[PDB]
């Protein structure tokens, strides 16, 4: 007659505690902060980017902090390079529990003006890059037999349009789908749960052209911004770790609103 | 120079603990999980519902696990019986600070033969109830100046229409858009983050006529179910817990997706 | 070893020519402007609303060009009204084929202000309305054993919350939802065809505040405006006559965007 | 103080009489479909493939009946290609009035199975081949200045995940938003609008292993189907005609849903 809910399972549900998170982009604006937030969680934090100075400088911080972590170097978009960084990551932590993608790349234009050779920059690294690493993480988590959590920073660009961004909402409205379709291919049969999670843009990057009267982009975000704020990176922590803990299990194939209500406004 | 993410905010985020959490549908399948797991988190959980007997039944066993509970009893589509529940909940606690809508009603039935009155009232009783509850402890809320959560659970059906579903799914798509609206009302003037979770069947509800074989129904759910299983009601425990605390405070007017891949194939 | 298409059905896919179209809220802007059209187009109309004296205006300019029409005055929230309206419409053109709903309320409030009675009243004028006139429709097209084709005129606003527009995002959103179940219950077993068409705001009315440098209500329109400009009820006419003929006879449940890429921007 | 609606406007708006209509994939079930119901609607058709030997058979077909049009032979993937077909096309008729885009392809297989090159492989000839002829064709109206229709036929797949197509759904799903992208870079500087058709599936295309009682693959879309029925080429005829026509000139940067409510259920 007692209620079907746990205490156990209640008071450890958002636990990444021993865990191996990998955390692609890492050197990034949202990759540092989902890293060390990993780490503060308790987390064996593997990260991965092309920059080597800027993941030496995090790993340095972080040990210096306590957190267990390391760095493989890599290109997501190359195959070769994701598979010998994940090998690296097997070798210093047994397996991978987590994987986080957060790397990206945009350089908007209009169609007329934008070359094939540059939409296709923008789908290589910023959607066939998500295909090579959630490829081979999957791969790995199927070897281990433990399942896993899989979380694609796609974008609020993932399900609205924009002028410019024949590139970049091509390849985050893919990437949306791509989740979705994995959640089909692997979450029954091996219990790796896929999810994206769907951003609006941070503070940080419109400070520049914040204080310019003939631009509108500052207030443009601000008129569709419910929340009434624009985001910093730390305001999708709690997300990430949601979609990597048990509190998440029966979610997967999802393209989660991060947007503070510019998707719903 | 250090990354921008605190330690104390990580190991915080996901807290409950001393908030009063008002749960509507306490006595139902999910109402008394989530009452239960918010009491096992350290809220201070105040049950409402009709049934004054399963209310009782609820507050005994949960104060035999030395949760801190009470009840009011009232119709959530009765705004002088909501009102005076939250004053009861506030002489008792001194506060409302996360609200979960978990009550509902249907009874599928064809257009053609379901009645006005019929649909109105599945409307009045799943949507109407809503927008009482909601407004009045919005109302609490803003009196507060503490800010606050509100969680409205709602359906997949918000968005998938169903065969008999008329009154069920116009109830659930009116309240996925109640929920984006009161966001614009509530978020960035007074803190209040408003969301709804959008969960597919549980098991439990399936399993009468799981023995038939003139039944699709069971079957139907599973061609459609990515994570590969029917839910429970703790599987939402998570995402309501997620949202009722500081780790979503950038989330709002979300309808989130707990279809388990339902949403998403 | 042909193409599987036939020239007779693509030269008259698009008539409605001999159809009789009954078209709700007739006198308004929307509703004016489809009925004339259904009747250039060669269709019978049976125009309907509560304003008497503009019903009549409307069927003595059309008679003068030659439109078969006709009005029967009815509140669609009432179903004594509108059970009486279409025996009327039956017995002066026999049949019912087409359906246009169009009649619609709007009355924005905060949350905080609006009472109870008040968001009621939007959704019995907006929502409840539109079930009663499906309903009894539907079941005269049932009745008739030739199917149908019903087009329900929502709003952006089914899709996306607003600002002091919680009555009337929901009575939008639950109409949107309503559509689909709706294609469940009758296109399969009667071929009743049921969509919505979405629209933005019409050019019109928005010119009382245009012309206030204080009010962003015209600009923040056009910022999401693809198409470029606000629109007319004439730029909806296609849609509804293409949702009305049998060029549609496979598009059932769908709710059309017609906000000109409001909703995908 | 009459109607604003016009009946010149009414009689003629689905009107493709004299517009030169480029087709791509006309080789194809719906391409050779959608390619002579321009025809019959008085349309030139300019049809487009890489299989010489089908286009020379439909030409052949077309002119028998009267249809004024030609055909080129081009790789949609190949941009030296694509640009000397549409070169082809103006020393044929002058100009490119309406393109219609079909062409595509899949190749079903788990993400674990598949690998990077075959990904990329249905990503350069189903979405890469839609961003080069879009571009170019988009060059040609801009350069003409009188505007045009754009219509890309994606799937429903577009909107929703399926096992084994991470490879189909990542390029439906991104030519969905390539398609909002590029109405916001062309539609109200250029008047060219964009738009794209979500099919489900056709019915001859499951007809092999219908018979096959270890396949779900036949019921699974019935059950999804509120149309209650799967679909033939000529039942998207219409839609591509209405999105290539004055009837739909407010229409722009839309996923129009072709699913018979399969994406609403
Ligand atoms: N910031 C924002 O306002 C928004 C961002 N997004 C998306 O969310 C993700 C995270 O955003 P944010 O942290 O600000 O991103 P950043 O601009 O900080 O970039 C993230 C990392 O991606 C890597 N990267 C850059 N270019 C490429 C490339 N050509 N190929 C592969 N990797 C590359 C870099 O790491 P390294 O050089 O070490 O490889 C970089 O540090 C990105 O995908 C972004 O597109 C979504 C919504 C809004
Ligand atoms: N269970 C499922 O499979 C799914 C459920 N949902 C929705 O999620 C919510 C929770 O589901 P679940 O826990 O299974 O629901 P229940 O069937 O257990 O009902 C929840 C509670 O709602 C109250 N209720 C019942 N009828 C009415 C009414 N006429 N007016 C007001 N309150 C009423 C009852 O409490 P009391 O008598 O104490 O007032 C009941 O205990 C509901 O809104 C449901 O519609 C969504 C997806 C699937
Ligand atoms: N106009 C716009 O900018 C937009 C409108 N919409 C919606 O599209 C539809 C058509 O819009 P539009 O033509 O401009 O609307 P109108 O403002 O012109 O109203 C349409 C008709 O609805 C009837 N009506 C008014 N109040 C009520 C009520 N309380 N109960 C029942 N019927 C009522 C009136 O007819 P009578 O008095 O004869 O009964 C009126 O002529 C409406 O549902 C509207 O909400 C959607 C998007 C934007
Ligand atoms: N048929 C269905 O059930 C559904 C189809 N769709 C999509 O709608 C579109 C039309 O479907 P349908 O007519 O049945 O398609 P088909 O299978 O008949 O293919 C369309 C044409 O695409 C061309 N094509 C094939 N492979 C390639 C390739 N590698 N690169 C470039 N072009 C290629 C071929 O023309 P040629 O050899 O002359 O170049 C073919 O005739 C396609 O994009 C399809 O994916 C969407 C939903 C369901």
């Amino acid at each position: 007659h007692m209620v079907n809910v746990k205490k156990e399972f209640v008071d450890n549900m958002f636990s990444v505690k021993g865990k191996v998170a990998l955390v692609t982009g890492a050197t990034g604006a949202l990759g540092c902060v989902l890293s060390k937030a990993y780490g503060y969680a308790g987390a064996k934090v593997f990260m991965t980017g092309r920059n080597e100075k800027k993941l030496q400088a995090l790993e340095a911080e972080f040990k210096a902090e306590g957190i267990d972590c390391a760095y493989g170097v890599a290109d997501p978009a190359d195959e070769a390079q994701v598979d010998a960084m994940i090998t690296a990551c097997v070798a210093q932590y047994g397996e991978v529990n987590i994987l986080a993608v957060t790397h990206g790349f945009n350089k908007p234009q209009n169609i007329l003006e934008q070359s094939v050779a540059d939409w296709q920059y923008i789908m290589d690294a910023d959607c066939k890059s998500v295909y090579v690493v959630c490829k081979y993480v999957a791969q790995q988590m199927v070897d281990q037999g433990k399942g896993g959590k899989i979380v694609v920073v796609t974008s609020q660009r993932s399900k609205r349009g924009m002028a410019g961004y024949t590139g970049y909402c091509t390849s985050k409205g893919g990437a949306d789908l791509m989740v979705s379709s994995m959640a089909c291919d692997l979450s029954a049969k091996y219990g790796i749960n896929v999810n994206s999670i769907c951003p609006t843009v941070f503070r940080s990057d419109l400070t520049e052209w914040m204080f310019d009267p003939e631009s509108a982009v500052y207030q443009n975000f601000l008129k569709r911004e419910p929340i009434g704020r624009l985001a910093e990176p730390e305001d999708f922590v709690g997300y990430a770790l949601f979609l990597s803990s048990d509190a998440s299990n029966y979610i997967t194939g999802a393209n989660c609103d991060c947007s503070g209500g510019y998707l719903t406004c």
